[PDB]
Parts: structure tokens; C-alpha cells; sequence
């Protein structure tokens, strides 16, 4: 007579949080870790981990209610806080809801790291506590409700399967203002590891978010595994043909461009699709990161690819192109509009809060060190 | 007509099982690896991993047999030695018990590794062999017999989740003798890397403890997440108003201090609890290796707030506090008294038998290097 | 009236192939980076990384159809080029096929990360390139079809479980003969790092070639633990014995060996067999790699314990050895005269394919940098 969770599924989520909150940890501050000064390594990590410590909190106090809770277009509601009232045997889908916390959870957390890491080395330690806790309730939190909770861009038929607009292009325009308003790689191998870490747990990433261990799981895992190759191969490429010679960086650049411009299509489209997109966005990332020459700069990556990757899902969705499909009496037009939708909507939000949190913070401790 | 194992309890513990493993190879080797002194790196990774292969080899020699089977209060018997009689079909639980065996062994690596890790930079490679040897056996052993082998702690309703007592109280003794039998950070990305590896991995730990993708699983995951956060935070704003600012190694030890905690209770307490438990052995644990000064002080660390831990475990487990609830039958001051009891029989136990393993040592090869 | 897919089934394969994938990105980098000249590590890291993509994009191409497709005793078909023909929800095994395709392709990845980060050091980045073409497509392709994708060696009934012929020994041959036509540690704690995620991901590479998460996998799993640590005693006893003194690089070794050498064992032993195969290997991988003194040598480590394994499969494999026991009408004689041609064979196959990939590589755009 009740909802009953499926234990495949359940072990697949648990797992995959795990990889999703390896990402943060130690992931993406070994990441930004090589890439600034040695001098500011150890006060990054310290921000990192903290910042990470603080989202963890503020997620089951009142983020995940406000997010996936009922609601309107844009935020949920207060009656799940302290996942009060939430049973432990409620079942989110096919999972316990408890593992569905937890695995939204992993995805505030990266989302912010990627912020914080980026720009730890320029910002006040005070400063970035009061804008994580600005933007996440106020970005993040209603951005996720729109695509994820159920929310206006959902209501819309958005295909944003991993978080192209949630995460990735939610935290770039995050950071390009934050560097706006304040404005060599310390270890490569470093960068290596983190950008390693990085790929293994980004499979828990768009793989887990199909919510089960099924067959869109599996096109999901593929289509990591190709997009990623073909922008690792599409960026040292073009850069073997500009600079006259590839790079360390250019190859782990390359693959964070193709796990970015994957992320919102990975469940959507075919392998094919997967190939193009990765190429594609391996080669829109090197020419992001050059042109924005005319850590700062993988807010570049992000923001490009993840845009790149936005549109060619609506795109590669198609049956046609080998794609799970549209929604019934949905054409590419339509998809690729309500697409540019969610792409302008979620760059306007986010830089508007960012903004406020920012100049709140200016105003209260000061951005400056 | 015979038992049957559930293959997702099969596939989660398996994966659990590896993430135990990661704790120790390389995560609590980079911990220490990082605290310790340079010249001394390579030879600690050396005891640490020789150490690990020997707890592996006598685990299923009769390690397990003597761990799990029957049995008295304190010892099981000798009739699974190197496995025997044991069916590769043989369920344990809803897993095949060569999962089981598995799981357990990697608790009991990771225990020494704690030991060995911390102390490898004074004790000779021919004693701490020694030591492992007799601790294992008459120690760890045992006190996992009494605890999860249906022992004396066991019967008497003790509540220890993941070990509070069987890992953390058993193995920071021993270490605290041995440091005063014989009785700065070379680098802290590397102690923050142990500590993220320890941290993914002890998911796997906590959650795996449940033996089963399930709803207390789920509040395990869940639970280490939060105590983990209010531990970072606690510590931090502790030291932060103690001495005025942040440190890498603070954030680091305070995430320790709430894994510690949680561990007895994960699986028992609500996410309230975890928040509450958390907080307070980020705290306890920040008095801890203050009031120490007046990698040997990560055993007050391990002590205390396995303690604390276990101690708040009898309290938050209770219904009205949003706990699974005690026992039928049971009221919180008799829970208290019976947690009282494991760690005090622990303490005691642990503090002879590893009393005995390093004097023994010292008079066959002797302690000093 | 269709095929259905195991969902646990389908959860562990997919986190079994990230645990593998994990073995190259950054395992397999991490652990060369430690070995060659630091003034090398950069060049190499990026053709690792490179490599790799250039492996998963042939695989999904290609690879996957010429190995596991039909086919004849060598080659495959080429009816799933880009993964055309294979429906989204097409079951192999008890998993989604999709999932199979990404676990042996990453099965591929590894085998080429063990060449080419073990001679980036010495080669042209073109001339890498074009050997892995060559090579992954003439040797590995149809050697793993042979063996697992019902080949020739296959239809003799030959005995291995992970790839003790298919990945290792291929690979030896592969690098044995590249340091021949082109014929101290710079980071000990590195090198230590890459063995662990070795270590941990080669329990996905292990246990995952049960395909599922049954008491084989289960089997697998203890088997692997076993082994690698029985390996890990051989080869320090016996280099304690011989030079005096244990080392660091001595322990990695020694769980490298006991890794290769139960790797065609793992699902087919006792445990009894394991801790004998572990042993074995640990000592002839010792024996191995000071008789090449009368990066380049853990090719002997690779070779000596790839065949040491194939063969003592033979014989543990006897159920009155406590293994699972040979096929109906096979005696151990005629076993381990079917683990010899495939031994043989597998040399033979790859030393050839291996001198025309270099060759060519050499008169095109040459192998000296
Ligand atoms: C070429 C040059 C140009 C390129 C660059 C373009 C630049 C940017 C372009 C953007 C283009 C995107 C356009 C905006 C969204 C349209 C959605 C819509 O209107 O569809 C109606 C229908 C339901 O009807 P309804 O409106 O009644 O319900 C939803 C309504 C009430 O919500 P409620 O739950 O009650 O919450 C109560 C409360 C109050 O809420 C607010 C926000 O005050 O909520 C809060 O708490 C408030 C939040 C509290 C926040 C707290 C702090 C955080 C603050 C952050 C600051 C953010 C800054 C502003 C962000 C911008 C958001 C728009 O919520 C709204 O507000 C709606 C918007 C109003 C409006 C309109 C209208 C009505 C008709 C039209 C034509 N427009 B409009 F002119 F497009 N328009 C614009 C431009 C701006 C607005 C506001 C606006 O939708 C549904 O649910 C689903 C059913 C429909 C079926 C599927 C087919 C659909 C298919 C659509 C395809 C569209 C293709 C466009 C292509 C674009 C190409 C680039
Ligand atoms: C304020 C200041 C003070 C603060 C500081 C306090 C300091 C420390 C306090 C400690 C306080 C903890 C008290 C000890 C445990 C009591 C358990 C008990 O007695 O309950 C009986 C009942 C079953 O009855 P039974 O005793 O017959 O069976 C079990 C019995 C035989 O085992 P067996 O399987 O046959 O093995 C055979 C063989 C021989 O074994 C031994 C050990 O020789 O086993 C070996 O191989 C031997 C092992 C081989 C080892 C090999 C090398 C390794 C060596 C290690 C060295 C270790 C050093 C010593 C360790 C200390 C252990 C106590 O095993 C025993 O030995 C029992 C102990 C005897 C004894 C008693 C008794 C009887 C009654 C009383 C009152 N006491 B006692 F006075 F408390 N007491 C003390 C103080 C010490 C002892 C020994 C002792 O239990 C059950 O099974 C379950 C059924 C009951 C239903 C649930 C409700 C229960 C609820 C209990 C709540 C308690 C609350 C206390 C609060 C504490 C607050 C801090
Ligand atoms: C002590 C000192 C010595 C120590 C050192 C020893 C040194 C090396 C020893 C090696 C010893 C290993 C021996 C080889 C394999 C024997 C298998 C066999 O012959 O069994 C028959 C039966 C089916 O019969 P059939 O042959 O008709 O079918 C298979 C046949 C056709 O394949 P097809 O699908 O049509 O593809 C079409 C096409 C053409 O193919 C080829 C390759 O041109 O395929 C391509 O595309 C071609 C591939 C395109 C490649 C593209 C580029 C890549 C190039 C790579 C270069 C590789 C170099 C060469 C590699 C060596 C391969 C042998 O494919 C063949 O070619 C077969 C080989 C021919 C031959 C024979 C024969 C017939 C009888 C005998 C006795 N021999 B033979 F003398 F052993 N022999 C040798 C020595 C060499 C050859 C070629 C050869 O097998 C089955 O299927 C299963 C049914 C049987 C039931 C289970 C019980 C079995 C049990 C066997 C136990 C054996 C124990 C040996 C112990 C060894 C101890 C060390």
C-alpha cells in the first residue's frame, strides 16, 4: 500500500553522492590548488573547507526544503526543515528521500566550491562565508526549484539533465562578478589529480542524476566517457595547431570542457551526439580562455561550455540525431527557445544575487584582503 | 528452501568494502604523511603498508573465525580458519559472508592503521610487527567479538554503530601507551588530502555498518554529512575566537573529530542529533589537543570523541530526540550506564593487551630505533 | 518476453567501471610520475592523458564491435560502429549492454596506460599516437576477443578471469619491445599514491569481471585482498633477506605483482590458492626485476606475474585445491596445456604487432625525441 524504495537504486545514489562530494573534496581544491600561487594554497584549502562545511549545514536546515519542497516557479517551502516531517522510509522516486538530500546536497556543495576555490586567493575569508550564504538561498536554491523542483523552467520542458544551467553557468556568472569587482601554476601535476578526481566523481555527477541504476544511467556513464575523450582530443588539437604545441593544462582543460558541455545532455542524446558535443565544446573552451585573454578564466570554461552545451542538447535530443526524443508535440525550435530561456534566466539571476552578495559583503567586512 | 543474498546488498558492501580500504591505502598513510617529519615519510609508508598486508593475512587466517564466530562472551572459535567450512554461497545476514568477511577485515586495517601510522616515527619496524600481532589478537579481536560477534557489550544492548569503541577508543589507547612508552607539519595539502580521502571512505564505513542499502544506511550517509559540517564549523569558530584565525589543520582535525564522533551513532540518532553531536566533538576535540599541550595528540583527538560519541549516543538515540528509540524495555539512564560500560571495559582492555604487545616487543627486539 | 536488466547488476558494473577508469586517470600516472625524472613527468602525464582519449573514442568507434562482436576466432564484426544496432535497453549478461561496452573499454584504457606511461619518457608524442592505433587495434582487440569475446582461446576453455593474457602480459610484450628499440625515483610518496588508487580500483577490475555482484564477484574480491597482501609479505621478507632492508618501493611492488598475479585467478580460486598465488607472485616479480639488472623494469613485474598467474590458474582452479573447479572433462594437465598456448600465443601475437606499430611509427615520423 506504500512506496517502496528500490535497493539497487538506493546502494547506485548512496555511491554516487559519494563521488559527487569528491568532486568538492579533494577534488576541485587540488584543482585551483596547482593552478594559483603557493602562497595562497593553504588559505584556499582552509576556505574550501569551510565554505564546503557551511553549505552541508545550510542545505538540511532550510536548503533542501526551499528547493525541492511545494511551492511555487521558484521557491519551495519551510515544512521540510531539519528534514522535518520527512519519514525514513519516504521514497523520492525509487530511493529513500533521505539519500535524495544527501545527493542534492553534493551538488550545492561543488557548485560552490567551484566559486570559492577560484577566487579564496583574492577574497576575504569573512567576505565569502556572507556570499555563499547569499547566493546559495537565493540562486542556487530558486534555480535548482525551477529546473530540478519543479519549477518554471521545468513547466517548460527544460532539458538540463546534470546541471548545465544549475551548476555550471549558475557559478560561472557567480565568479565573473566576483573577479569583476575585485580586478603561473604552482603544481601541474597537482592540476593533473584534481582534474582526475574530478572526472571519476563526475560520473557519480551525470550518471546520478538519473535517479536509478538504469539504461539512462548507462547512456549517461557512455556519453561522459566519449564527450570528455573528444574535448580532451578537440582542445590539444587546436592547441597542437595554434601554439604549435599541446599542453598538460590544455589536456586537463579540455576535459573538464567536455565533462561541462555534457553535463546538461549526457541523459538526452546518443553517442554521436555525445562526440560532437564534446569536440565542440573542447574547441569553444580553448577559444573561450584565449579570447578572454583580450582561475579567473575557467569561469570562461564554464560559463561557454556550459552554455555550448545547453543549446546542442536541445539539439542532439532529437530522435533524428540518435537522442532519447523531445516531449510529445515538441519541435527542435520550440526545445531550443525554451533552452535560450533557461540560459538567459539563469545568467540574469545569478548575477543579480551575486551582485547583492558581493557588494553586502563590501559593505559589512570589505571584499579586499 | 536455503538463505539467499540480496545482490544490491551484495554490490553496496562490496563498494563500501573498497572505501574502508581507501581509508587506509592511501588515506590515513597521507594523513600521517603529511604531520610527520620528512625524513621520516617514506619509512612510515613503508610500516603502514606492510602492517596493512599482515592485518589482511591474519584476518582470514583467524582473524574472522575468532572475530565473528561462536563462541563466548569474549572470543568466538577456530572452525573458519583460512575460510574453511565456510560455503561460497554462505549468507550473512541479506550479503554472502565472503562479503561480510571482507568489510570486517577492512575495519580492522584501517584500526591499526591509526596506530601504526602515528608512531612509526619512533618505533622500530621488528616491534611495531610485534605489537600488531598480539594487539590484533587479544584486543581488536575480541572487542569486536564482544561488541558486532554477539560478545558481552552486545548482550548487554550496547549501541556502537560503526565502532566507537571497537575502532576508535580501542586504537587511541593504544597508541596513547605506546607514545609514552617511548616518550611541525611537513605538508598540510598532503594532511588535507588524507583527510578528504578518509572522509569519502568513511562513508563507506558509517553506511556500510547498516550491511544493507537501506533507510538506516540512508540516515548513516546523511548523519556523517552533518556531524562532519557542525564538526568543521565548531572547530574552526572555536579557534577562531581562541587564537583569532582559521588553520588548514584546524578544519582538517575538526572533520576528523566529527567522523570520530558520529561514528558510534550515525545509525541511530536523527540528523538533529548528528548536528548537536557534531558541534560538540568538534569542540571537545579542539579542548582536547589544547589541553593535551599541558600525530600523538591525534589520539586525544580519537579518544575523546569516540567517548563523546559514545556517550551521546545513549542519549540522542532516544524517540523524543529523533532517534530510531531504545530497545524495548530500555530508558535512557540504563542506556547511558551500558555505554558507560563498553567504553570503560575497552579503555581497560585495550590499555593491558597493548601494555603487553609493546613489552614484549621491547624485550625480544626492543622499541627504540 | 524480452531480455530485463539487473539493476544491482547494473549499479555495480557502472561503479566498477569508474573504479577502473580511476586506475589510469590518475592511477596508472600518478605511479610512473613517482618513477621517470621530474623533468618528465609533465610530457608524460599528458600523453597518458591524451592516449586515453584517443583509446575511448576508437573504443565506442571500433573496439568494441571488432572485440566483442561475430565474429570468427579473432576478430569481431563491424555491425556496431558507434554503437549502431545496439538498442538503448539491449541486455548483455545481466546488464544493460551499454554498461558492458564502458567497463571493457575502460579495460582497454588501463592495458594502454601501462605502456605508454612507462615509455613516454623515451618516445616521440607523434610516434605514441600511432602505435596505440596499431597496437590497440591488431593486438589487444583481437586477443581480448579470443579470450573474452569467444574467440579461439576461449573455445579451448582458457582460464582467465580479469585479463592475466589480455591486458598484462599483452602489455609486457607491447613495452618490452619498445624499450628495446629505443635501448632514480623522483617521487616516492607519488609512486605510493598511484599504487594505492591501483590497489582500489583494481577491485572494480577484479571483482567487476563477474559481471555481477554475486558470490564470484565475491570471491574475486577476498581473492584480490589476499593475494596482493601475501605479495606484499613475499617480496619484503624476501628483499629483507637479501639486501638487508625493507623499502617503500619494494612494498609497491609487491602489490603490483600480487595485483597481476591473481588478476587471471581472482574468480576461478580458493583463498588457500590466493595467499599461494600471492606469495608466488610476490617472489617471482622480486626475482624478476633483480634478474633484469644482469620504468622499464616493471615490465618484468607486469610479464613474470601475468604468466606466473595464467599458470598457477591451471592449477588452483581444481576443486580439490579449493578452487571452483575445471569444466566437465578437463583434467589439470590438459588446463594448464590450454593456459600454456594461450600464454604463447598472446606473446607471440603482441611482440609481432607490437615491432609493426613501432616500426611504422619509426619510418614515418620517427621514435627517438
Ligand atoms: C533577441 C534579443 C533578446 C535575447 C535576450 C533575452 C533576455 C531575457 C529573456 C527572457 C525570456 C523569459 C521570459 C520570462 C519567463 C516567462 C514565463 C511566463 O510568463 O509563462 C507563463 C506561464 C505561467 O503563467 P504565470 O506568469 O501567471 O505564472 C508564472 C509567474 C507567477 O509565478 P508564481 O508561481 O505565482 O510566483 C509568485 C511570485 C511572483 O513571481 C515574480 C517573478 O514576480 O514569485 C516570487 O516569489 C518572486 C521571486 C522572489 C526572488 C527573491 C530574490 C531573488 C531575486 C532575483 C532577481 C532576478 C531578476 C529577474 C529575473 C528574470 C525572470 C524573468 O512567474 C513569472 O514571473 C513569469 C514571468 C512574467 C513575465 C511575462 C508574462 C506573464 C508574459 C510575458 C511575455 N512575460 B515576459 F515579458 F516574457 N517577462 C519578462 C521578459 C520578465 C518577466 C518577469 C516577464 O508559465 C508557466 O508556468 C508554464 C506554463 C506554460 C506552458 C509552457 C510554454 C512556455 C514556453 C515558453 C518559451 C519562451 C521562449 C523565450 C525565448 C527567449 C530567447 C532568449
Ligand atoms: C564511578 C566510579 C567507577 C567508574 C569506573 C568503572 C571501572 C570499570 C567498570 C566496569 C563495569 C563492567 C562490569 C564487567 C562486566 C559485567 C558483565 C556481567 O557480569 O553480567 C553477567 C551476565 C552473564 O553472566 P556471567 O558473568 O556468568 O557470564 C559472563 C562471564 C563469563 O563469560 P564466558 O562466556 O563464560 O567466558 C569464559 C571465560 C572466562 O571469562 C572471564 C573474563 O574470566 O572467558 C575468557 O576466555 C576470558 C578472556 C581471555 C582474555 C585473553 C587475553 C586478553 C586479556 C585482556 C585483559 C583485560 C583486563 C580485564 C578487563 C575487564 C573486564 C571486566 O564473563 C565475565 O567475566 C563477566 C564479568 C564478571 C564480574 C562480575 C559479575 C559476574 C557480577 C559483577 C557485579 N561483576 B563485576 F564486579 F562488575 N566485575 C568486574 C568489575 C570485573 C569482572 C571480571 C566482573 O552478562 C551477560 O552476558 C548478559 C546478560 C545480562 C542482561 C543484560 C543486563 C546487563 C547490564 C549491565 C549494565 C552494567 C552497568 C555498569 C556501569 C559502569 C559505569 C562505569
Ligand atoms: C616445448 C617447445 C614449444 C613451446 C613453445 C610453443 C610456441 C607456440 C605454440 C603454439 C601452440 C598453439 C597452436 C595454435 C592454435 C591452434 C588452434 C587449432 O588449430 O584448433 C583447431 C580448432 C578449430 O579448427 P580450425 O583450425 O579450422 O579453426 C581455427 C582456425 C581458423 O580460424 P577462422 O575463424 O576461420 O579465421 C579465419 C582467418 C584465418 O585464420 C588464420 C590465423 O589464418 O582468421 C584471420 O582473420 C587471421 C588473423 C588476422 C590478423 C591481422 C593482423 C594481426 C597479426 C598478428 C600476427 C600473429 C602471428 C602468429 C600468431 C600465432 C597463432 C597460432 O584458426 C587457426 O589459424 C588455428 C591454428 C592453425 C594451426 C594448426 C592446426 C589447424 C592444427 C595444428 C596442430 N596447428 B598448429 F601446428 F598448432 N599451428 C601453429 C603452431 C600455428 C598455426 C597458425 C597453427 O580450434 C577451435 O576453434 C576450438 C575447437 C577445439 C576444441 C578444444 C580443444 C583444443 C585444445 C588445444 C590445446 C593445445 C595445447 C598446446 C600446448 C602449447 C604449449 C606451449
Amino acid at each position: 500500500g506504500a512506496s517502496v524504495a528500490d535497493k539497487a537504486d538506493n546502494a547506485f545514489m548512496m555511491i554516487c553522492t559519494a563521488l559527487v562530494l569528491f568532486m568538492t573534496i579533494p577534488g576541485i581544491a587540488l584543482f585551483y590548488g596547482g593552478l594559483i600561487r603557493g602562497k595562497n594554497v593553504l588559505s584556499m584549502l582552509t576556505q574550501v573547507t569551510v565554505t564546503f562545511a557551511l553549505v552541508c549545514i545550510l542545505w538540511v536546515v532550510y536548503g533542501y526544503s526551499l528547493a525541492f519542497g511545494e511551492g511555487n516557479n521558484f521557491f519551495g517551502n519551510i515544512n521540510w526543515l531539519m528534514l522535518k516531517n520527512i519519514e525514513l522510509t519516504a521514497v523520492m522516486g525509487s530511493i529513500y528521500q533521505y539519500i535524495h538530500v544527501a545527493f542534492q546536497g553534493s551538488f550545492a556543495c561543488i557548485t560552490v566550491g567551484l566559486i570559492v576555490g577560484a577566487l579564496a586567493e583574492r577574497i576575504r575569508f569573512s567576505a565569502v562565508l556572507i556570499f555563499v550564504v547569499v547566493w546559495l538561498t537565493l540562486s542556487y536554491i530558486p534555480i535548482a526549484h525551477m529546473v530540478w523542483g519543479g519549477g518554471l523552467l521545468a513547466s517548460h520542458g527544460a532539458l538540463d539533465f546534470a546541471g548545465g544551467t544549475v551548476v555550471h553557468i549558475n557559478a560561472a556568472i557567480a565568479g565573473l562578478v566576483g573577479a569583476y569587482l575585485i580586478g603561473k601554476p604552482h603544481n601541474l601535476p597537482m592540476v593533473f589529480t584534481g582534474t582526475a578526481i574530478l572526472y571519476i566523481g563526475w560520473f557519480g555527477f551525470n550518471a546520478g542524476s538519473a535517479g536509478t541504476a538504469n539504461e539512462i544511467a548507462a547512456l549517461a556513464f557512455v556519453n561522459t566517457v566519449v564527450a570528455t575523450a573528444a574535448a580532451i582530443l578537440g582542445w590539444i588539437f587546436g592547441e597542437w595547431a595554434l601554439r604549435g604545441k599541446p599542453s598538460l593544462l590544455g589536456a586537463c582543460s579540455g576535459a573538464i570542457a567536455g565533462l561541462v558541455g555534457v553535463t546538461p545532455a549526457c541523459g538526452y542524446i546518443g553517442v554521436g551526439g555525445a562526440l560532437i558535443i564534446g569536440v565542440v565544446a573542447g574547441l569553444a573552451g580553448l577559444w573561450g580562455v584565449t579570447m578572454l585573454k583580450r582561475p579567473c578564466d575557467v569561469f570562461g570554461v564554464h560559463g561557454v561550455c556550459g552554455i555550448v552545451g545547453c543549446i546542442m542538447t536541445g539539439i542532439f535530443a532529437a530522435s533524428s540525431l540518435g537522442g532519447v526524443g523531445f516531449a510529445e508535440g515538441v519541435t527542435m525550435g520550440h526545445q531550443l527557445l525554451v533552452q535560450l530561456e533557461s540560459i538567459a534566466i539563469t545568467i540574469v539571476w545569478s548575477g543579480v544575487v551575486a551582485f547583492i552578495g558581493y557588494k553586502l559583503a563590501d559593505l559589512t567586512v570589505g571584499l579586499r584582503v
